[PDB]
């Protein structure tokens, strides 16, 4: 299995989500940012995972998922199977983990990545180890329900540039925003 990376789109006032959506309107080229990096592996005849929790699953619009190229697992609880178009479901986020380790899946895994919400993000960056985020800061206040954990840039590292990411503003609907990439190990 290769390396574990958190990817996410964040307000000024660090807001992900509001009723079991965006807090903006849909930024279609960003979506289109989110679906390259994480559907994109670097190893021949593998593909990437992506680990979301039960209420981002239901927040992806149904003609988008699973997110396709990319096996889908979900994080939950309460569930007794994974949700309608999913591949798979795990009960906390090690148990997802391990699951990619074994031979199910050992030989099929490429890159990890935590695709929301705040409590799977939250875990992911405060367990020792390596890992990256790559996150789009939009550069506005949107009012929102739901919020990203506190990035402590003592142990995350902003890169100062990153292979197949634009390094200046983007724009749409009037709403500008840029892309980041984070690293730590520890
Ligand atoms: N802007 C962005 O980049 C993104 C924003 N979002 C926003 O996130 C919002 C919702 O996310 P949020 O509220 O954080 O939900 P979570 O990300 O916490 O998802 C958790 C859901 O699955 C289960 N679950 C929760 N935590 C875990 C866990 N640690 N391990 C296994 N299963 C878990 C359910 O919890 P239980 O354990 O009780 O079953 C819960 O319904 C959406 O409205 C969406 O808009 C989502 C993705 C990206
Ligand atoms: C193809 C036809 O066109 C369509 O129909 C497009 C539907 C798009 C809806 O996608 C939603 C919606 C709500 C939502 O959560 C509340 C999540 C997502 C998916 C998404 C989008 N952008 C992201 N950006 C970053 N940076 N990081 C992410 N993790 C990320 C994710 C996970």
């Amino acid at each position: 299995v290769g390396s574990l990376n958190c990817i996410v789109a964040v307000s000024q006032n660090m807001g992900i989500g509001k009723n079991g959506d965006l807090p903006w309107p849909p930024l279609r080229n960003e979506f289109r940012y989110f679906q390259r990096m994480t559907t994109t592996s670097s190893v021949e005849g593998k593909q990437n995972l992506v680990i979301m929790g039960k209420k981002t699953w239901f927040s992806i619009p149904e003609k988008n998922r699973p997110l396709k190229g990319r096996i889908n697992l979900v994080l939950s609880r309460e569930l007794k199977e994974p949700p309608q178009g999913a591949h798979f479901l795990s009960r906390s986020l090690d148990d997802a983990l391990k699951l990619t380790e074994q031979p199910e899946l050992a030989n099929k895994v490429d890159m990890v990545w935590i695709v929301g919400g705040s409590s799977v993000y939250k875990e992911a960056m405060n367990h020792p180890g390596h890992l990256k985020l790559f996150v789009t800061r939009i550069m506005q206040d949107f009012e929102s329900d739901t919020f990203f954990p506190e990035i402590d840039l003592e142990k995350y590292k902003l890169l100062p540039e990153y292979p197949g990411v634009l390094s200046d503003v983007q724009e749409e609907k009037g709403i500008k925003y840029k892309f980041e990439v984070y690293e730590k190990n520890d």
